[PDB]
C-alpha cells in the first residue's frame, strides 16, 4: 500500500520542465537505459515522453524513498523499419543524492521476425547516478547506510552497509529478497576512485561462503550521505541482477 503511493509524480516526470528548485534527487541522465542509436518511451498515469541517450529524466517529481514504474518501450531504426527491441518496466529507485534503475524486460523482438514480439523476460540494473562523491573529497570517520534491495519481481530486499572513511574500507548485506539465495553478503572491500575520480566499492558477493559475483557500490552527497549501485548473484546456472541503495539515517 505505502510502497505502491506515488503519488501523481510519474505523469509529472513525464511532462514537466526540471526544476533545480524540487526535491533532491532533481534529475538523473538516462545513458545505460538507452543506447546512442535507441529511444526509450515511458508511459504512466495517462502520460508518455520519448527519451535518447543523455536525455535528463525529471527524479525531482518523483516521490523519495519509493520505486517509481513505467511502462516503456525500447525502439530503433532498422532497414527502414521502427522496431520495438524491448519492452518491459523501468523501475527507479529515488534518494537525496542518487536514484537507480533497474529495467524488468517482458518482451523481446523475435529474432525470427523483428517486427513482432516474443515474450523473454530478464532483468538488469541500468543508470546510477546522481551528485557523485568525490574520492578526494571524502568524510571523515565511519558510516552506515539502510536502504533497499530489488530484484525481479521483488522491490522488498533491504540494504545495509558499513563505511569506515579512514579505512577506506566497506562491507554489508542484503536481506529479505524472497529467494534465499539472493541475500548474499557484500564482502569487505576497498573505497577507491574510479576513471571519474568519483568514490566506489568494487567487492565480492558471497552465499554458502562462496565468492557469487560482485558488487558496485557509488558514493553520493557531499558528505556521502548515499550509496547507491548494483549486485550480481548467480543462483545455480543463472545470474541475477539486484539494485541496491541506501542512505545514512
Ligand atoms: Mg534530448
Ligand atoms: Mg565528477
Amino acid at each position: 500500500r505505502v510502497a505502491a503511493d506515488i503519488g501523481a509524480g510519474l505523469a509529472d516526470a513525464l511532462t514537466a520542465p526540471l526544476d533545480h528548485k524540487d526535491k533532491s534527487l532533481q534529475s538523473l541522465t538516462l545513458d545505460q537505459s538507452v543506447r546512442k542509436n535507441e529511444k526509450l518511451k515511458l508511459a504512466a498515469q495517462g502520460a508518455e515522453k520519448t527519451y535518447g541517450n543523455g536525455d535528463s529524466l525529471n527524479t525531482g517529481k518523483l516521490k523519495n524513498d519509493k520505486v517509481s514504474r513505467f511502462d516503456f518501450i525500447r525502439q530503433i531504426e532498422v532497414d527502414g523499419q521502427l522496431i520495438t527491441l524491448e519492452s518491459g518496466e523501468f523501475q527507479i529507485y529515488k534518494q537525496d543524492h542518487s536514484a537507480v534503475v533497474a529495467l524488468q524486460i517482458e518482451k523481446i523482438n523475435n529474432p525470427d521476425k523483428i517486427d513482432s514480439l516474443i515474450n523473454q523476460r530478464s532483468f538488469r540494473v541500468s543508470d546510477l547516478g546522481g551528485e557523485h562523491t568525490a574520492f578526494n573529497q571524502l568524510p571523515s570517520g565511519k558510516a552506515e547506510y539502510h536502504g533497499k534491495a530489488f530484484s525481479s519481481d521483488d522491490p522488498n530486499g533491504r540494504l545495509h552497509y558499513s563505511i569506515d572513511f579512514t579505512k577506506k574500507q566497506g562491507y554489508g548485506r542484503i536481506e529479505h529478497l524472497k529467494t534465499p539465495e539472493q541475500n548474499v553478503e557484500l564482502a569487505s572491500a576497498e573505497l577507491k576512485a574510479d576513471e571519474k575520480s568519483h568514490a566506489v566499492i568494487l567487492g565480492d558477493t558471497r552465499y554458502g561462503g562462496e565468492e557469487k559475483g560482485t558488487y558496485h557500490l557509488a558514493l553520493f552527497g557531499d558528505r556521502a550521505q548515499e550509496i547507491a549501485g548494483s549486485a550480481t548473484v548467480k543462483i545455480r546456472e543463472k545470474v541475477h541482477e539486484i539494485g541496491i541503495a541506501g542512505k545514512q539515517l
